């Protein structure tokens, strides 16, 4: 579990997204696991701009932060799961990590801010959802 909160907004895994959630729906897309949805109060959290490729992760299943590099965001292909079906998932970066089900919303920050958050995983990997192209975040 795991949400970015930037301005009035609520950036969550989408399918791990609440009742309250879909209630106050602002944008959501099935084919990169995203869903944001309306907040009352300010949110503190800056998102990247940037093209960085290394930075840290939180992992729920370890209590613990991890240093990563981690690929450009791609489509990629996703096996079946009880959430989706089997397709590609766009906008996806890969880094060699420990994941399980579980740390899905765990966030990837840089130097600059977040850059996105848990979205998948297996076999020692673990991918991650960008959000920094989402510019429309910031306003
Ligand atoms: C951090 S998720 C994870 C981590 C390790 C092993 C794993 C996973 N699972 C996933 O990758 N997914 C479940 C949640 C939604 C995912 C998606 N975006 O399509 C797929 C469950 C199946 C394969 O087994
Ligand atoms: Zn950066």
């Amino acid at each position: 579990s795991g949400a970015i909160y930037v301005g009035n907004y609520r950036v969550v895994n989408r399918h791990l997204a609440t009742h309250n959630d879909w209630a106050n729906l602002v944008w959501e897309d099935s084919s990169r696991d995203l869903l944001v949805s309306s907040t009352t109060a300010q949110g503190c959290d800056t998102i990247a701009r940037c093209d960085c490729q290394t930075g840290v992760y939180y992992c729920s299943s370890r209590r613990k932060h991890y240093p990563v590099s981690f690929s450009k965001p791609s489509l990629i292909f996703v096996e079946a799961s009880e959430y989706y079906p089997a397709r590609y998932q766009s906008h996806l970066m890969l880094a060699v990590g420990h994941s399980e089900p579980g740390d899905c919303g765990g966030i990837l920050r840089c130097q600059h801010g977040v850059v996105g958050i848990v979205s998948t995983g297996g076999n020692g990997l673990v991918g991650f959802a960008d959000v920094r192209d989402l510019l429309w975040l910031d306003e």
